[PDB]
Protein backbone atom coordinates (compact mmCIF):
# COMPACT_ATOMS: atom_id res chain seq x y z
CA UNK A 1 0.00 0.00 0.00
CA UNK A 2 1.15 3.56 0.15
CA UNK A 3 0.94 6.96 1.81
CA UNK A 4 -2.28 8.17 0.16
CA UNK A 5 -2.21 6.24 -3.01
CA UNK A 6 -5.68 5.00 -3.58
CA UNK A 7 -7.00 3.30 -6.70
CA UNK A 8 -10.04 4.59 -8.62
CA UNK A 9 -12.48 6.04 -6.30
CA UNK A 10 -15.32 8.13 -7.56
CA UNK A 11 -16.85 9.02 -4.29
CA UNK A 12 -15.57 12.35 -3.06
CA UNK A 13 -16.50 11.48 0.51
CA UNK A 14 -14.26 8.52 0.10
CA UNK A 15 -11.51 10.18 -1.93
CA UNK A 16 -11.15 12.92 0.68
CA UNK A 17 -9.57 10.32 2.99
CA UNK A 18 -6.51 10.23 0.70
CA UNK A 19 -6.53 13.97 0.38
CA UNK A 20 -6.75 14.28 4.10
CA UNK A 21 -3.88 11.81 4.34
CA UNK A 22 -1.80 14.30 2.48
CA UNK A 23 -3.43 15.29 -0.88
CA UNK A 24 -0.06 14.33 -2.12
CA UNK A 25 -1.01 12.04 -4.93
CA UNK A 26 -3.21 9.03 -5.52
CA UNK A 27 -2.50 5.74 -7.27
CA UNK A 28 -5.15 5.32 -9.85
CA UNK A 29 -5.09 3.81 -13.25
CA UNK A 30 -7.26 4.85 -16.21
CA UNK A 31 -9.61 1.94 -16.55
CA UNK A 32 -12.71 3.04 -18.45
CA UNK A 33 -15.54 3.71 -16.01
CA UNK A 34 -14.29 1.45 -13.27
CA UNK A 35 -14.99 2.39 -9.61
CA UNK A 36 -11.70 0.73 -8.75
CA UNK A 37 -9.61 2.54 -11.34
CA UNK A 38 -10.28 6.08 -12.33
CA UNK A 39 -10.12 7.53 -15.74
CA UNK A 40 -9.78 11.12 -16.86
CA UNK A 41 -13.51 11.57 -16.59
CA UNK A 42 -13.96 10.58 -12.96
CA UNK A 43 -10.66 12.22 -12.00
CA UNK A 44 -11.80 15.59 -13.15
CA UNK A 45 -14.82 15.27 -10.92
CA UNK A 46 -12.77 13.77 -8.10
CA UNK A 47 -10.38 16.76 -8.14
CA UNK A 48 -13.36 18.95 -7.28
CA UNK A 49 -13.87 16.88 -4.15
CA UNK A 50 -10.39 15.99 -3.08
CA UNK A 51 -7.59 18.04 -4.70
CA UNK A 52 -5.14 15.17 -4.75
CA UNK A 53 -2.60 14.77 -7.49
CA UNK A 54 -2.93 11.91 -10.00
CA UNK A 55 -0.67 9.30 -11.53
CA UNK A 56 -1.33 6.89 -14.38
CA UNK A 57 -0.21 3.39 -15.35
CA UNK A 58 -0.82 2.66 -18.99
CA UNK A 59 0.55 0.91 -22.03
CA UNK A 60 -0.71 3.17 -24.58
CA UNK A 61 -0.46 2.98 -28.22
CA UNK A 62 -0.74 6.69 -28.90
CA UNK A 63 1.56 9.11 -27.17
CA UNK A 64 -0.92 11.95 -27.66
CA UNK A 65 -3.43 10.04 -25.60
CA UNK A 66 -0.96 9.88 -22.73
CA UNK A 67 -0.18 13.58 -23.19
CA UNK A 68 -3.92 14.21 -23.07
CA UNK A 69 -4.27 12.65 -19.61
CA UNK A 70 -0.96 14.10 -18.37
CA UNK A 71 -2.24 17.51 -19.34
CA UNK A 72 -6.02 17.31 -18.60
CA UNK A 73 -5.78 16.05 -15.03
CA UNK A 74 -2.22 17.25 -14.69
CA UNK A 75 -0.44 14.09 -13.64
CA UNK A 76 2.78 13.72 -11.68
CA UNK A 77 3.95 10.59 -13.12
CA UNK A 78 2.92 7.98 -15.56
CA UNK A 79 3.92 4.41 -15.60
CA UNK A 80 4.82 3.11 -18.88
CA UNK A 81 4.91 -0.55 -19.47
CA UNK A 82 8.12 -0.45 -21.44
CA UNK A 83 7.17 -3.71 -23.08
CA UNK A 84 5.19 -1.74 -25.70
CA UNK A 85 8.32 -0.48 -27.54
CA UNK A 86 11.78 0.75 -26.55
CA UNK A 87 11.85 4.01 -28.39
CA UNK A 88 8.28 4.73 -27.49
CA UNK A 89 9.34 5.43 -23.89
CA UNK A 90 12.08 7.67 -25.20
CA UNK A 91 9.41 9.59 -26.99
CA UNK A 92 6.99 10.02 -24.03
CA UNK A 93 9.42 12.23 -22.11
CA UNK A 94 9.68 14.55 -25.04
CA UNK A 95 5.95 15.14 -25.19
CA UNK A 96 5.38 15.04 -21.52
CA UNK A 97 6.62 18.22 -19.74
CA UNK A 98 8.81 18.01 -16.62
CA UNK A 99 5.68 18.48 -14.50
CA UNK A 100 4.70 14.96 -15.29
CA UNK A 101 7.29 12.26 -14.91
CA UNK A 102 7.59 8.70 -15.97
CA UNK A 103 8.02 5.66 -13.85
CA UNK A 104 8.89 2.36 -15.27
CA UNK A 105 6.63 -0.44 -14.22
CA UNK A 106 9.02 -3.13 -13.23
CA UNK A 107 7.27 -6.40 -13.55
CA UNK A 108 8.41 -9.11 -11.19
CA UNK A 109 10.43 -11.48 -13.21
CA UNK A 110 12.74 -14.39 -12.74
CA UNK A 111 15.67 -12.17 -13.45
CA UNK A 112 16.19 -8.64 -12.25
CA UNK A 113 17.57 -6.52 -15.11
CA UNK A 114 19.84 -3.67 -14.15
CA UNK A 115 18.60 -1.59 -17.00
CA UNK A 116 15.56 -1.94 -19.15
CA UNK A 117 14.34 1.54 -19.74
CA UNK A 118 15.98 4.41 -18.06
CA UNK A 119 15.61 8.24 -17.99
CA UNK A 120 12.59 7.47 -15.93
CA UNK A 121 11.93 9.24 -12.71
CA UNK A 122 11.26 6.20 -10.56
CA UNK A 123 10.99 2.45 -10.67
CA UNK A 124 7.83 0.91 -9.40
CA UNK A 125 6.21 -2.48 -9.45
CA UNK A 126 3.79 -3.63 -12.11
CA UNK A 127 0.17 -2.94 -11.23
CA UNK A 128 -1.21 -3.89 -14.60
CA UNK A 129 -0.99 -7.68 -14.23
CA UNK A 130 2.08 -9.45 -15.45
CA UNK A 131 5.29 -11.11 -14.43
CA UNK A 132 7.01 -10.90 -17.77
CA UNK A 133 7.74 -8.43 -20.54
CA UNK A 134 4.28 -8.30 -22.03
Amino acid sequence: MGENKVCGLTRGQDAKAAYDAGAIYGGLIFVATSPRCVNVEQAQEVMAAAPLQYVGVFRNHDIADVVDKAKVLSLAAVQLHGNEEQLYIDTLREALPAHVAIWKALSVGETLPAREFQHVDKYVLDNGQGGAGS
